[PDB]
């Protein structure tokens, strides 16, 4: 009825790196490779090489809408792909190398990826599944060199190409979740979604990302695009430190101090191992100020450990389906007067719903449950970076949403008058161990319950195909969980 | 189109207030009214009353796309209108009461405003222009009571109504710029533009707005929606302190200390009056940490004075056409090792282009000028909250754009290798005095009816007219527009500007 005079300028992920190259071109991107060697590059060079990757991928037959898959850890070549693939209007499919060969083959075949980029230390896995892949036309090793039948990344680079412009709602990337019963389910992100997510999650009450920050994502670049951190860090022009596959405490500490890391993010298991190490050696990190924990619930103790060592811990919550961040923990101004015990309890809560997210905790018919911090309901979400369904799966799509169009997370929670959310349970019958999913059912038909664990956070226990980490440690369900609550003895 | 699975949810300004009510509902909104009295409300109450305002305006015949105008200063009722009008799918036209009666009547008629909300102290102005208005059906006084022929705001409130959602690219508000030749030109903002602006401008390297902040916008709610600060403050759930028309230093200090203000934003003239006050009294602000100066260039000495008191000063730049923020000043990490003097100089620069803004300093063909901090060119912009033209004016629209689609600001600048912009000059021939525009041409062409009017640096105001009185007042000019001094086919102005550079003693 009344048009605005505003320009119809589309949101695009390439604009982050373009701005980084122009304003913060000398800012460093530091990578530790699988061999332990440390590689140094900058935003200016990443931008140049990302343009070369766009031209190289075009020469390999990649066009707008085509899927280019990755199987790799956090390093500069993965960051170059993060921009080049969406930059040419293609779809960045981050695949998880920790999954079974059968699961990876299914996901790559379902997405119909045209090109696969993968780390050299993952060649045995690629050689193992290669014969099962039906769409992959080119296999690119993310390294200087590649063996027979394989193409090296440095060889695959072509002439510099200009980025391709698309409507912001077009696909930029995709990822499959294994936190579900049956087959993996695909979620397709858009430029619009990930740009908005990068902005809204990086505010002061969120990750508070600044140009002066040095950012180390411990979360894998195959876990919801490392929680969108590589994009958000580029947007502000922060120095990035990409740790690679080595996530042992001594390796991380070396990077924390050596590179002057100020901000980091990862799953609870990595931080528990890090805290164990810092406490045993009496070593205190010389620059680290902020740490976010996500993927699973952070134990109250984990927060108390780091706060004692001078590290601020902020819980984050989300799903593959939500890009991922929908909830972030910070202490409200008027709640700073709470006692140290009360404040620790508050920090141990999941947190507050972030900007541009409509969150509710509701029952079976979509009715919100009372805000008393006691009543249980399902977390339900609506927003521009929240999925409205799945790719190529009609039954998963129609069971994903409520009648009034809210996405159903499958997580049971409470919420209070202050607006704080607390994940308490899960509708979905699954085990999450060290930030990776195990299906109870698949182990059964071959009763399996999730039992709390100190180090990881849940471990399979059976009652009387698969990888060694999936194996149940020891040999109506709301009873066996409460009965064997302390089998693995974890607080 | 390999389809994304992401929800097709629109960006809407109402979402800021709905979130504020749900999560930060007890956070305060404090206003000083025109009488000096202090009013106290909360986000929850503002939310509830804004729903009543939507219901009330609907009963008055306001529909989707209709324009609702305001003529008022910073207070809770203006904030309620900031959300209710866009929340019902209508268009909030923030009008400037400092303009001439002829200018205000023109913009209200041009925008075809249906309802006018105004401050009680601006009643004489509204009464003076009422006969000139052709579209305004309802006149609402933003107060508890109203005289005959006028509706009181509290009376105008109706039943609580649910918000209406419009396409994000549709209009949420509009404002007219007087920083142009001829009649004022209208800029129409979208929900999408202002939501994105609020997000991108509020990052750590920007205003760094937080729930813990106490925000005091000295910038008027008719100056590009108070630089979008009432929206961004609501977004983060910060406490808001709205000073009203009383912007004198004593009145502000009471609010700075009494309410625990952490963040503030305004024009250099207001901050110069504050610095003079604090220095002359020896009074020190107890809570103020951050101060942004915009609208005009912040003098190097102004920044030093506040930094000497522990207040961080960050320059911001924009236009009515740009929502307004496109450039913000902050010191890059690797330049923190610069000396005190060098850092103060860097802070005096306009700053760095902010996220989602494509900025260039370009020549006449649209080619970027060298990044040596010497070569002059025009600041040209592209982005989702930058205007692509003007409302109901084709000529002005086509003259505001380059062939490749960049908006022409009319600002002459230099830029360096670090990306820092410095505004040096203006193509447009106007005077900006205390944040308000004076047309040199309108002053010249009037005078010659019986001349060359140029902008000269001023200590207090930022520029004052010098002509190279009664006749000018009769042609429709106010006291503040009159040139301070007179000294006895276009005009070669650069020479007169350089010759009389220090005429109004002090650059
Ligand atoms: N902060 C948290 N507290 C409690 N549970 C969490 C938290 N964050 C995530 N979860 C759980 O983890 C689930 C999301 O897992 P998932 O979709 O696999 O994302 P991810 O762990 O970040 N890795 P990815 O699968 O690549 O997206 C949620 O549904 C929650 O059950
Ligand atoms: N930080 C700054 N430094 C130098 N000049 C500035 C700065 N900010 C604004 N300007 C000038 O002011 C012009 C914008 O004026 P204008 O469109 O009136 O915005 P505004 O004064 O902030 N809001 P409003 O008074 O409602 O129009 C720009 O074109 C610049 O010439
Ligand atoms: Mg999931
Ligand atoms: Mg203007």
């Amino acid at each position: 009825a009344f048009p605005s005079t505003m320009m119809d300028e589309e949101l695009n992920l390439w604009d982050f790196l373009e701005r980084a190259a122009a304003l913060f071109g000398r800012k460093e991107v530091v990578s530790r490779l699988h061999t332990g060697e440390v590689h140094r590059t900058t935003y200016a060079e990443v931008y140049q090489r990302a343009r070369r990757l766009m031209g190289g991928l075009r020469a390999l037959g990649v066009g707008v809408g085509d899927r280019v898959a990755t199987l790799g850890f956090n390093h500069f070549r993965h960051l170059e792909a993060y921009f080049a693939v969406p930059g040419m209007g293609a779809v960045l499919h981050t695949a998880n190398p920790r999954l079974s060969p059968k699961e990876i083959a299914y996901i790559l075949n379902h997405a119909e990826d045209k090109v696969l980029l993968f780390d050299p230390n993952l060649l045995p896995l690629v050689e193992a599944i290669r014969g099962e892949l039906k769409t992959v036309q080119h296999f690119v090793v993310m390294d200087e060199k590649a063996p027979e039948g394989y193409l090296a990344y440095e060889e695959a680079l072509g002439e510099e190409a200009d980025p391709v412009r698309v409507p912001e709602r077009a696909a930029c990337g995709m990822a499959y979740t294994t936190g579900t019963t049956g087959l993996p389910k695909g979620v397709v992100y858009s430029h619009r979604a990930l740009v908005l997510h990068s902005l809204a999650a990086s505010l002061v009450d969120g990750t508070a990302l600044s140009e002066k920050d040095v950012v180390l994502p411990v979360v894998p670049m195959f876990h919801v695009n490392a929680w969108c951190l590589p994009y958000a860090a580029t947007l502000v022009g922060a120095k990035q430190v990409l740790p690679g596959p080595r996530l042992d405490p001594a390796s991380l500490v070396e990077l924390f101090d050596g590179e002057g890391v100020t901000f980091t993010a990862g799953v609870p298991t990595v931080w528990l191992a890090l805290a164990d190490y810092l406490e045993s050696t009496g070593h205190r990190l010389k620059t680290l100020r902020r740490l976010v924990v996500g993927g699973s619930a952070a134990p109250r103790s984990l927060i108390a450990r780091f706060e004692r060592m001078g590290v601020e811990v902020r819980q984050g919550y989300g799903l593959t389906e939500t890009s991922p961040v929908v909830v972030q923990n910070f202490v409200k101004s008027h709640l700073e007067s709470l006692s140290e015990e009360e404040k620790l309890t508050l920090k141990a809560k999941t947190g507050l719903p972030i900007p541009l997210v409509r969150l509710r905790v509701a029952d079976e018919e979509g009715r919100p449950v009372p805000k008393d911090g006691k009543a249980l309901g399902e977390v339900q979400l609506k927003g521009p970076w929240i999925t409205g369904g799945y790719y190529g799966n009609e039954e998963a799509t129609r069971s994903a949403l409520t009648p009034d169009g809210f996405f159903r997370t499958g997580d049971i929670a409470v919420w209070d008058e202050e607006g704080y959310v607390e994940i308490k349970d899960r509708l979905k019958d699954l085990i999450k161990s060290g930030g990776e999913w195990i299906s109870s059912v698949d182990l059964e038909n071959a009763a399996v319950v999730a039992i709390p664990h100190p180090k990881w956070q849940e471990r399979p226990l059976a009652v009387v195909g698969f990888a060694k980490w999936q194996l149940p440690d020891a040999y109506l369900k709301r009873a066996l969980r409460e009965q064997y609550k302390n089998y693995y003895g974890g607080a």
